[PDB]
C-alpha cells in the first residue's frame, strides 16, 4: 500500500534520473563510439515508428541513429538534434526491412550527452523501449566491448 501510494505522488522537483555518457574528445568516425538499444519487438518493413525522448548535450549537435537488421538503414532514420538545454524529440521513420537494433552513432561528438524518457512507438502506439526512464539503471543499453566509455545513470543535471 505504502509503496504504491508513494509511486502515485507527482513531484516535479523530486530527483529525476537520466542516461549519461561522458564521451570525451571527438573520434574520427561515426562508428568509433556507439550506443545500442534493441526494440522489444522487431521493427517490421513498411511500418512507421516514432522515436521520442528528451536530450541534452554540452554542445549543439546532430545525433545520428541508424536502425539495423541484416542490413543497416541509413535513410530514413529517427536521427535528431540536441542543444545545451533539455529539448524534446519526436522523429518518425518507416522501416524498410526487419530491424532489431537502434545504433546511436556518437563517434564524431565531443563532451557529454544526457537522454531520458526514451520511447519507440509502433504505428498502433505500442512502446518498444524496455527501459527508457533510467530510474533504476541503464539495463538494455549496450556498446561494443572495445568502445572505451561508460554508460551511466545520473541525477538530471539541470535540477
Ligand atoms: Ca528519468
Amino acid at each position: 500500500q505504502v509503496a504504491y501510494l508513494n509511486s502515485l505522488i507527482t513531484d516535479p522537483n523530486a530527483t529525476k534520473h537520466v542516461l549519461y555518457i561522458h564521451m570525451g574528445e571527438p573520434k574520427t568516425n561515426n562508428w568509433d563510439r556507439e550506443l545500442y538499444v534493441n526494440p522489444t519487438t522487431e521493427l517490421q518493413s513498411g511500418k512507421t515508428y516514432t522515436l521520442k525522448l528528451r536530450v541534452k548535450t554540452s554542445a549543439a549537435c546532430d545525433v545520428t541513429v541508424w536502425p539495423q537488421g541484416d542490413a543497416t538503414q541509413y535513410w530514413p532514420t529517427p536521427s535528431f538534434k540536441s542543444t545545451t538545454e533539455w529539448t524534446t524529440v519526436a522523429q518518425a521513420f518507416e522501416a524498410k526491412s526487419a530491424l532489431k537494433q537502434l545504433r546511436f552513432e556518437l563517434g564524431t561528438l565531443g563532451g557529454d550527452i544526457w537522454m531520458d524518457d526514451v520511447q519507440l512507438l509502433d504505428p498502433d502506439g505500442n512502446n518498444l523501449i524496455a527501459n527508457g526512464t533510467f530510474e533504476e539503471n541503464a539495463d538494455g543499453w549496450t556498446k561494443p566491448s572495445w568502445h572505451e566509455y561508460e554508460i551511466k545513470t545520473v541525477a538530471d543535471p539541470d535540477q
